């Protein structure tokens, strides 16, 4: 409708599949290369469905930050035969608060959803599902189950991935730069 849901489109339009897991569907981006990301609650194992097609991990890594916390994001690397465009200079440097966001899915049941979620709170530290989880987004938006690795931007940058919520508010997993250095 507008210069939000303009970017976000342009983003989940090339950078976007739908990841398979033993623990569901998931929106799965991807970065550059054949490197994606998705939460680490996905349990991504050997063998993963990608766009329904039976696919070799060639590596995943669980990241967690300095202090040993979990930041439930998993980098995987696919063994695919196609790589994605190149989006990194997308991705902030730094932790943030942001104006005017877009929370993006696209799995089977979800396809080609867009939620105007508003302002994005740095809320840091978060309890998720009993783990603690450091550099935690915040909105004000009732997401639901099936919007798990939904892709949040802003006009010009992707910040974060979908991770969970308590029924009045969402919570994201900040993407940074540095996360996906050559």
């Amino acid at each position: 409708m507008g210069p939000g849901f303009d970017f976000a489109q342009a983003i989940m339009k090339k950078n976007t599949v739908i990841a398979r897991t033993e623990k569901g569907e998931f929106t799965m981006l991807g970065v550059y290369d054949r490197v994606a990301v998705i939460p680490t609650h996905a349990s991504v194992g050997e063998i993963i469905y990608i766009n329904d097609v039976e696919t070799r991990v060639l590596d995943a890594c669980a990241l967690r930050d300095l202090t040993d916390t979990n930041l439930e994001i998993t980098i995987v690397k696919l063994d695919r035969n196609q790589k994605f465009r190149d989006i990194r200079h997308f991705l902030p440097r730094c932790e943030d608060d942001y104006n005017d966001a877009v929370l993006s899915v696209h799995t089977s049941k979800f396809p080609n959803m867009y939620i105007p979620v508003g302002q994005v709170t740095n809320y840091g530290f978060l309890n998720l599902g009993g783990t603690p989880t450091h550099r935690i987004l915040m909105y004000n938006f009732p997401t639901r189950a099936g919007q798990c690795g939904g892709v949040v931007t802003t006009t010009g940058k992707v910040i974060g991935i979908h991770v969970g919520g308590n029924g009045a508010q969402g919570f994201a997993a900040m993407l940074l730069h540095s996360y996906f250095t050559d």
